[PDB]
RNA sequence: GGGACAGGAUGUUUCAGUUAUUCGUGAAAACGAAUGAAGUCACUCUUAAAGUGAGCUGAAAUCACUAAAAAUUAAGAUUGAACCCGGCUACUGACUCUGUCAUCCGGGUUUACU
């Protein structure tokens, strides 16, 4: 009836290993389970960054920009000339509005490095920079003051660059006051070469847009082009203002300009000008120096009669726009959630009312709303904010809000104030104690006991969605009384942090922060202490604070102190001297200083104060008001702080990630629960459970690439390592518990002994949350003893007599028990818990407690303890995968849901991985032996769903975990064989996701359709003498191929054909294609069905047809080895020959010729710069070595040029022709500025045809190209394509079985790709290993990739003895199922004519059904 | 961590121009300026014009449908983002701080809407 399922995530990152299953009964059955791994390609295979994609929305952006002002500028210059433009002057107009110069340049290189360090450490070399401002304020100020040409700062930077370069001074002075060389390191190999970089700058073309206006403010007198238009504007000077104040505007404003059907015909609006303009400046967000320059131009443009006459009277200087910040682009929402009287009312309607007003009527309820007159004037949620913005509250009103607050007040009060014993009333597990019937008796008499089952079950529901909210998991209430805030807090604004501040250092009203610059200890200062504070922190992770405990416990022992421990013990004096400067500032006193005293504090106040300067705080005003007064430092504790929803995670790309992770397990999910034949009734219940660790971290690191590879591997390696020493081979156990004697028999014992649980698995069931796979519940302990051991309850008369006299020095058992019941007595629980916070005798004291009586203060103490040792709540990247996860599942089975009637029960559980691996996968690796976790640098992919598995197995956590793993009579290795034996399939299902096909994609826009880069397209001149007619460039026997018949080539070309203008004397005649009407027929012959004459004529077009591209003339240099290219890599033919192949049909013409552009490249090679440089052949390599080649390339062409103009471009790359690969081009029809046709070919960026075309009758032609749909387009022309009627045609994906001829092979086929076919092969893993000569440790260490090397790719198709598999591409085979029968795909090397026959003959059998 | 805005500069391709000229000058020591910029090198053909290729200079175009603007280089099962319009009844932000503006809120999103 009540049906059970689960579903186990390893989520590892790039591998994510799942078990899941569901049953009707509480144990799944061998079938019933399934194993599966998702493979989540990375980055190039699947976007998740936005990166790439932003990059080329504004790449798009500035050509939209300078194609919109341009266009504004010629509708202003030809209404005010009151004619058109001529060609020349708007070339002019153009010249003048190009290269506008910048106006933030904010860097290109990452200053994050430099950004940790104090800006008083480099007032030696930066005497201009002050202590009482951030080092990034001053920085940025300093590199914009030198990209703004600023004089004290470009002499500045100079005389930097001068005095840094005897470095010795300064490695010198550092030191000498207590300065530190690892932090003042950063002074070199970042600021440095951001200096250079600005340095560099200045040549590369950047100038800034006030030496822009100054360059154009010239070369408008000297540009004769522009005379008619400077006559018209009646002025150089105005002319100029007029467009320096058109180029100053952004894409935004043109845009609202143009952003009307009726600016088609580019018409002058005196209004909407004058209106744009003044919309643009106040956009902006003018810096406070910067006022009464935004009044200016505001006043200009606001104030204007006749705008255009304000464009040229306003100076251009004035309207350079401001820097950007969008602060407010999104701001966070706040997660806070809230008891909704919305909610209360439509489930309640009004007794939830009267029940708050019967609680207030009794003295219990007195001061519960202390300050629920100034909170509730703040608006703290969405749905009260939009009940305030149609001015109406039906919900949300002053009354039904201080209900609300006074009842959650109620519910959340802590158990030293709560009068009526709520959450233990309300609890299952109440017992019939004194105190809860007196706790009763205050309830049914304040409330009324009319109505007391239903605030119980009110009472009830709400700390059941409080539980989950707490754990994290707030979504699976699906019917919640509380609502999250959803609406923005306010930024620091500099008033909210000294809220904060006074919040955080108990101070009820804080009124200036002259704390924060408060002397320490000398010249150090409370800000560097807690800035270093925070440091240390964030280094070192959550792991922080048990170092940071253990340093400081050890301290007190006197132990002696690691290289380590002593920082982290110079931390805690460093927080003692902050906490005692903090409380003299501020004359604190009255036990509050203990209360910030630690560094949590104190690198929370370095946040508020110092990170996220322009940031928003947590959650809104009235939630920090009420968690205030649920935390009343002025009082003890009273109510609990409120629930908060889980934030989405930062990293978007993580998101993204995530979010495809949740959707292809819940379509796992959701395939195994319609799989199902359940039907009505028989309620269906989910239960998820994960595991986490760095290694997550590691992957995702490379899934996106994170572009911080090495960085990220070296922070996370320190993380693995330390948990690696947390957990090493278990220490402490076998030198520290054992003590070389076994427990139970008391022999000398070595390395041979093992580790066995001390309480029974089987008492672990009726009674405390788990197995106790901990420190104290486990000893090193001997075969023999642990055969002894049984699984009954244990007790020292089972302890050996010399093992208890070598941990103890007492043999007596009485002695031995009180000794413990003093030891643990003595110890409190933080210390309990923490098994590291003990010395080896408190340890064994604590461990020999467990053997004592049930009866005994110690044992009981222990076993409450760690009973409930933690919540495991979930981590915020577990807290988004589960709630996409439970989203999508919940969606796919919604139709599910609807017809027979299941209804879905989700619950979620956190496994550490900790435990998973280090107890339950060890134990199924002895079983097993295929189980254990190899060490090959790398972790195999199945085994993630052996981690997934062992997830599962360690749901022996019961009494908590619903998912009927229960009853438990059977217990020990009897569980494990129950486990492994019967649960763990063999197969392996390994998902790997991929972006969806372009031929699906009803938003093809969405997929990069083209390459970037343009090719020339070029066509083969036509020579002709007399009689005698030649292919090619010239006369000679290298430049032309010779034409027979050239009559026949002279009537197919007739009409496509244009001869030379300057006719020679006898000087033959060249005849050269014309280029509008050749690419115009080559799209007709693509887009349309044409005649024999025009398939003839393209035929023709084609063959004369040749593509060449410019490559930089540094391609002469392998900069990766610093080495000059060879003649022979340079000049190879493949790079400069042009084949000609006319049939007999078009003349004759065969032949090579040569591209005339090798003879500039021979040029190149064969000059004095680099006649030496360049070897005349690849053997004579050797070690040259030559480091900077591409200085001296350069220095051959930049030529300083002739200052004719100011406003200039720079010359920066210089190429040579180049014949290129072709790979699909495609040739686009656009319009230049003029409005005439120009075509421009591309290179298709994603696949081309579609599939392939079938016939009436079923037959398949392989050779044609069925070009997709989307490039079928009127201006589109696919290269050397034509036009192809297919009203039917087989898909690429179209997979059919084919007739293998074998029984033990099952082999599908799809078309794939224009080429090669793509073969599936279900498989025997056993045969798979006689075919090829591939090796490995069982399937479970398989990779998800197989690399077949030559000799295995010849293996198999020898082994094979099977013609139409064929031989992998490149032998890259995919896996798709893991185990005895493997599943796998791969791209066949080369096409194969029976493999064509096989899938015609399963497609045509498909087709005459 | 990411996301977005603003772009800057150089490339590639298309088209066009250019292989000059006039002055200081009459030495034509080979340079300096002007002509808006460019204006110098090869193969072929020489009739001694030119053809071809490159360079240089200028502009234009640089995903398509597709255009006034936007969306368009992510994903798609779902979405996210972007942009525009209306509003300051109100979450947020900037101001000149009841008064506008917005990256905010609500809505719309393809030739839509104002």
């Amino acid at each position: 009836m009540t049906v059970k399922s689960t579903l186990a995530v390893d989520m590892g990152g790039r591998y994510t290993g799942i078990f899941s299953y569901t049953t009707d009964s509480g144990f799944p059955k061998a079938k019933e389970a399934r194993a599966y791994v998702l493979n989540m390609p990375d980055n190039d295979a699947l976007t998740y960054s936005m990166a790439a994609r932003t990059q080329t929305r504004h790449r798009i952006r500035s050509q939209q920009r300078f194609v919109l002002a341009r266009r504004l500028t010629y509708i202003l210059i030809e209404g005010k000339l009151k004619r058109k433009l001529s060609p020349r002057e708007k070339e002019a107009i153009s010249s003048l509005l190009r290269r506008r110069g910048y106006s933030r340049l904010e860097s290109e290189l990452d200053l994050s490095v430099l950004q940790g360090v104090e800006s008083g450490f480099f007032k030696c070399f930066l005497p201009n920079f002050d202590e009482d401002e951030n080092l990034l304020t001053q920085w940025t100020s300093l590199t914009d003051g030198y990209l703004q040409n600023n004089s004290d700062s470009r002499r500045q930077i100079q005389i930097f660059l001068e005095s840094s370069k005897d470095s010795k001074e300064f490695l010198t002075v550092v030191k000498s006051q207590h300065q530190d060389t690892k932090e003042y390191k950063n002074a070199l190999k970042v600021m440095r070469d951001d200096a250079e970089s600005m340095i560099e700058q200045s040549m590369f073309g950047h100038k800034h847009r006030r030496l822009y206006l100054e360059a154009i403010a010239q070369d408008i007198p000297r540009d004769s082009r522009l005379k008619p238009i400077i006559e018209a504007f009646s002025g150089v000077e105005k002319f100029h203002h007029f467009i320096g104040n058109l180029s100053n505007l952004q894409l935004r404003a043109l845009r609202w300009y143009f952003n009307d059907p009726s600016m088609k015909n580019n018409v002058f609006d005196k209004e909407r000008l004058k209106s744009v303009l003044v919309r643009a400046y106040q956009f902006f967000h003018y810096p406070k120096d910067l006022t009464q320059q935004r009044a200016e131009v505001l006043n200009a443009y606001e104030g204007a009669t006749d705008i255009l006459e304000t464009l040229q009277t306003l100076n251009p200087e004035l309207t350079i726009p401001p820097y950007e910040d969008q602060n407010n682009r999104r701001p966070p929402l706040d997660q806070t959630l809230w008891l909704s009287p919305r909610l209360l009312d439509q489930r309640y309607g009004d007794t939830w009312e009267i029940w708050v007003q019967n609680l207030l009527r009794s003295p219990l309820s007195k001061g519960i709303d202390e300050n629920l007159d100034t909170i509730l004037i703040t608006t703290d949620r969405k749905a009260r904010l939009l009940e305030r913005q149609s001015g109406r509250l039906i919900h949300y009103t002053s009354q039904k809000l201080y209900h609300s607050y006074v009842l959650q007040r109620l519910l959340d009060r802590t158990v030293e104030n709560d009068a009526y014993l709520l959450k233990t009333l309300v609890s299952s597990n109440r017992g019939n104690s004194n105190e809860i019937h007196q706790a009763q008796e205050r309830l049914t008499r304040d409330l009324g006991s009319q109505h007391i089952k239903k605030f119980l079950d009110f009472v009830r529901q709400y700390y059941d969605e409080v539980d989950k909210a707490k754990r994290g998991l707030w979504f699976i209430v699906e019917k919640p009384l509380m609502e999250r805030a959803d609406i923005h807090p306010p930024m620091k604004n500099d008033s909210v942090i000294l809220r904060l501040v006074g919040n955080i250092l108990c101070v009820s009203d804080l009124v200036d922060l002259s704390f924060w610059t408060r002397k320490v200890k000398g010249q150090s200062t409370v800000r560097s202490l807690c800035t270093a504070i925070e440091k240390t922190r964030k280094e070192y992770g959550n792991s922080f604070n048990y170092l940071y405990q253990r340093a400081l416990y050890l301290q007190s022992k006197g132990k002696k102190l690691s290289a380590e421990d002593k920082d982290f013990i110079k931390l805690q004096s460093n927080v003692l001297l902050v906490s005692d400067v903090i409380a003299e500032a501020l004359d604190i006193k009255e036990e509050q200083k203990k209360k910030f005293a630690n560094p949590f504090s104190l690198a929370q106040l370095y946040n508020i104060i110092e990170t996220e300067k322009s940031g928003f705080i947590s959650t809104t005003l009235a939630a920090v008001d009420e968690n205030a007064w649920r935390n009343n430092l002025q009082g003890k504790a009273r109510c609990v702080q409120l629930c908060a929803d889980t934030v989405r995670p930062f990293d978007g790309a993580l998101r993204n990630i995530l979010d495809r992770q949740a959707y292809e397990i819940a379509k796992l999910k959701a395939e195994e629960l319609l799989s199902t034949e359940l039907k009505n009734q028989t309620i269906d219940l989910v239960v998820l459970l994960e595991s986490n660790q760095f290694a997550f971290s590691a992957s995702l690191a490379e899934v996106k690439k994170s572009a911080n590879t090495a960085a990220i591997r070296q922070k996370v390696a320190k993380a693995q390592k330390r948990q690696q020493d947390r957990w090493l081979s278990k220490d402490e156990r076998i030198k520290s518990a054992s003590r070389g004697l076994c427990p139970y028999t008391g022999k000398n014992l070595g390395d041979k002994g093992e580790v066995d649980h001390i309480i029974p698995r089987s008492l672990s069931m009726n009674y405390m949350g788990s197995i106790l796979n901990s420190e104290a519940n486990l000893i090193y302990c001997s075969q023999e003893g642990n055969q002894l051991k049984l699984n009954g309850r244990k007790k020292l008369s089972d302890l050996a007599d010399n093992y208890l006299k070598v941990v103890f020095g007492t043999a007596d058992r009485g002695t031995i028990c009180k000794y413990i019941e003093k030891s643990v007595s003595e110890l409190t629980d933080a210390k309990i818990v923490q098994f590291e916070l003990l010395d080896r005798s408190q340890q064994d004291a604590v461990r020999h407690a467990l053997f004592l009586e049930d009866f005994s203060e110690a044992r009981r103490r222990i076993i409450r303890l760690l009973g409930k040792i933690n919540t495991a709540r979930v981590n915020g990247t577990q807290a988004w995968f589960a709630k996409s996860f439970i989203t999508k599942l919940r969606e796919l089975t919604k139709e599910w849901c609807a017809n027979n009637q299941i209804t879905l029960a989700f619950d979620l559980y956190r496994l550490d991985a900790q435990t998973v691996s280090q107890d339950y996968r060890k134990k199924f690796a002895l079983i097993n032996k295929d189980w254990a976790k190899p060490d090959d640098k790398k972790q195999p992919i199945a085994s993630h769903a052996i981690d997934a598995f062992c997830v599962f197995a360690a749901a022996k956590d019961k009494r908590n975990i619903a998912n009927v793993l229960g009853v438990f009579d059977e217990v020990a290795e009897e569980q494990n064989l129950k486990t492994i034996a019967q649960l763990m399939p063999s197969e392996v299902n390994l998902i790997s996701p991929k972006r969806k096909s372009i031929l699906d994609k009803n938003e093809v826009g969405s997929r990069a359709l083209m390459k970037e880069g343009i090719f020339a397209e070029h066509f083969l001149p036509i020579l002709v003498r007399g009689d005698d007619c030649r292919i090619g460039f010239d006369w000679s026997e290298s430049g032309s191929v010779k034409v027979k018949d050239a009559d026949k080539l002279f009537g197919v070309l007739d009409g496509l054909l244009k001869q030379s203008q300057k006719r020679s004397v006898n000087g033959f005649e060249t005849y050269t294609v014309d280029r509008i009407k050749a690419f115009e027929l080559l799209h007709d012959v693509f887009i349309r069905p044409c005649s024999q004459k025009m398939l003839e004529q393209a035929e023709v077009l084609e063959k004369l047809h040749y593509i060449t591209q410019n490559i930089s003339v540094t391609s002469v240099y392998d900069a990766v080895n610093r080495q000059f290219k060879c003649r022979e890599e340079i000049l190879k033919d493949k790079d400069f020959d042009i084949k000609v192949d006319l049939g007999n049909r078009f003349g004759s013409a065969k032949g090579k010729i040569t591209l005339p552009a090798k003879r500039e490249w021979e040029k190149l090679v064969n000059r004095s710069e680099l006649k030496n440089l360049i070897k005349d052949k690849l053997s004579d390599k050797g070690s040259e070595k030559t480091p900077d080649g591409e200085t001296l390339i350069y220095d051959i062409f930049r030529s300083i040029p002739v200052q004719k103009l100011s406003h200039k471009a720079t010359r920066r790359v210089w190429s040579l022709p180049k014949i290129p690969s072709i790979s699909s081009g495609v040739r686009i029809k656009r319009k230049d500025s003029n409005g005439n046709d120009i075509y421009q070919l591309y290179m298709l960026n994603d696949t081309k045809c579609k599939g392939f075309v079938v016939n009436e009758k079923g037959v398949i032609d392989w050779s044609s190209d069925l070009v997709a749909d989307l490039y079928k387009q009127p201006t589109l022309t696919i290269l050397n394509g034509r036009y192809l009627k297919a009203d039917q045609y087989v898909r690429m994906d179209q997979w059919y079985e084919v007739d293998c001829g074998r029984d033990d092979v099952i082999v599908k086929m799809c078309p794939g790709t224009s080429g090669r076919r793509y073969i599936e092969i279900t498989q025997s893993k056993k045969q798979f290993e006689d075919w090829t000569g591939y090796i490995s440790g069982s399937f479970w260490n398989y990779p998800v990739t197989i690399k077949l090397s030559s000799q295995q790719i010849a293996n198999f198709v020898k082994n094979s003895q099977m013609p139409l598999l064929g031989k992998p591409r490149s032998g890259q085979i995919t896996v798709i199922t893991l185990g005895n029968t493997l599943k796998y795909w791969y791209c066949v090397e080369s096409k194969n004519s029976m493999m064509n026959e096989a899938y015609q003959k399963a497609y045509l059998v498909h087709f005459n059904q």
